[PDB]
């Protein structure tokens, strides 16, 4: 407790962005400053020095997005979660130039969910996030708002961004892509919350919703609460759970959301907290043990968000037979695996064991090559895909690009409850996960989409293949 200064700052709460009069928003990507314990920092943001905004979105209506890059350098901007074509989509291909103005139209055609937006420059996309750039995406419909859940932004309804950093003796983030990076990640011994460090949140008496992102580079995290109160799942990354799942504690991984209801009751300050994790790195201190995230300070007012007993409907699992099956072998050269493990024991000493590397990460024996979709799904039709890392003990959240995905086996178990909704990332780690997933849009060779691990120094080195989905493929067209 003595680490930390007794009054906490106010939990930032990112502005809720809507269109305006002409359908537009506007984003600019930029420079600024912000301070983390007493100490300004270099920092990157959307709208702003940090972070970004939601960018609140309805069902059915169309957007246009005026995205400014502000920057010295290039960068993209992807929607994470988003079902979109592939020319929206913002991966590697959709380089914004430094200076430059790129406008995108998202019809978005998807159930509510809280999705989120982020850069994914070749190379550089741990970088960038690191610095800064993220930012919400709030995607509503009518049937979630007759639901009449916690609503007011900011008040009941709180979006939490959980991100680590390492900063130098400077107070500047001390990021680096190198060989111990690109082996276990990015990560470092300050948790930030919506770019605040252990911030306080005043909440009415009544249920409050978190919507939870975990936008760590590398770090997955375990949210619970300091007195083991529940948390009520009712949304993971694609939207509303068919009812609300309770749970003690919540795993999250790297790019993972998830939205709870946690009771306020009484008067008694209470935190939520992110629990130690089997992670290589993760459980050095000061993460060895349960380490705060949030101070949640109740208040005078009520608020009257319910807990409903059933919030959605999602279709079952359809027959297995006759759909095409994807095979995706996650590897890590052995040389990286040796080299940085090495570096992580230079660097930590014996308690990180106490529980051209640009190229060395790799899927079915190939690292990213951005002129090469590795392979060409068909528009609509459910596939298989088998996504195994067995051969390496890292932990490697796979994600998908422009879909919402239903997990059918999680690295070699089923689902648990809350994990069987609407995903767009699997764990993997030492074991196989299978994925039911659909594309409902184009990606052509120009703006393919990506699946890839989201621990981002992996992705980075070359763990993500691109591919690209048409109505149909034969070779003789
Ligand atoms: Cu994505
Ligand atoms: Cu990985």
């Amino acid at each position: 407790r003595a680490v930390f200064a007794a009054e906490r700052p106010t939990l930032p709460i990112p502005d809720l962005l809507t269109t305006d009069a002409r359908n537009r928003i506007q984003l600019t990507i930029g420079a600024g400053q912000s301070t983390f314990g007493g100490k300004t920092a270099t920092t990157w943001g959307y709208n702003g020095n940090l972070l970004g905004p939601a960018v609140k979105l309805q069902r059915g209506k169309a957007v246009t997005v005026d995205i400014y890059n502000q920057l010295t350098e290039e960068t993209t901007l992807h929607w994470h979660g988003l079902e979109v074509p592939g020319e929206v989509d913002g991966g590697p291909q959709g380089i914004i130039p430094p200076g430059g103005k790129r406008s995108v139209t998202l019809n978005v055609d998807q159930p509510a969910a809280t999705c989120w937006f982020h850069p994914h420059q070749h190379g550089k996309t741990g970088r960038q996030v690191a610095m800064g750039l993220a930012g919400l995406v709030v995607i509503e419909d009518d049937e979630i708002l007759k639901l009449m859940l916690p609503k007011q932004w900011g008040i009941d309804d709180v979006p939490v961004i959980v991100q680590d950093k390492k900063f130098s003796a400077d107070g500047q983030i001390d990021y680096q892509l190198d060989v111990m990076t690109a082996a276990v990640g990015w990560f470092g011994d300050t948790l930030l919350t919506n770019g605040a460090i252990y911030p306080q949140h005043a909440a009415p008496r009544g249920w409050l919703r978190l919507r939870l992102l975990n936008g760590c580079n590398a770090r997955s995290l375990n949210f619970a609460t300091s007195d083991n109160r529940p948390l009520y799942v009712i949304a993971s990354d694609g939207g509303l759970l068919p009812e609300p799942v309770k749970v003690s504690e919540l795993p999250v991984l790297m790019g993972e959301r998830f939205e709870v209801l946690v009771e306020v009751n009484d008067n008694k300050p209470f935190d939520l907290v992110t629990l130690p994790v089997s992670q290589m790195g993760m459980a050095i201190a000061p993460f060895d043990k349960p380490h705060p995230v949030m101070r949640i300070q109740p208040i005078a007012i009520s608020a009257s968000g319910a807990l409903p007993d059933t919030l959605s409907s999602l279709p079952a699992l359809p027959s297995l037979e006759g759909l095409t099956v994807r095979k995706l072998q996650l590897s890590m050269d052995p040389m990286l695996d040796m080299m940085g493990m090495q570096m992580l024991m230079e660097k930590y000493g014996d308690q990180a064991m106490a529980g051209d590397f640009h190229h060395a990460n790799k899927i079915n024996g190939q690292a990213f090559d951005m002129n090469k979709p590795m392979f060409a799904a068909a528009k609509g039709q459910y596939e298989r895909w088998v996504i195994s890392g067995v051969g390496d003990m890292m932990l490697h959240p796979f994600h998908i690009h422009g879909t919402q995905f239903r997990i059918l086996s999680e690295n070699g178990k089923p689902p648990a409850a809350h994990r069987a909704g609407w995903k767009d990332t699997v764990k993997v780690e030492g074991n196989v996960s299978e994925v039911l997933v659909k594309f409902n849009h184009d990606a052509p060779k120009e703006h393919a989409y990506m699946a890839h691990c989201h621990l981002l120094e992996h992705e980075d080195t070359g763990m993500m293949l691109g591919f690209t989905v048409s109505a149909w493929s034969h070779p003789q067209f």
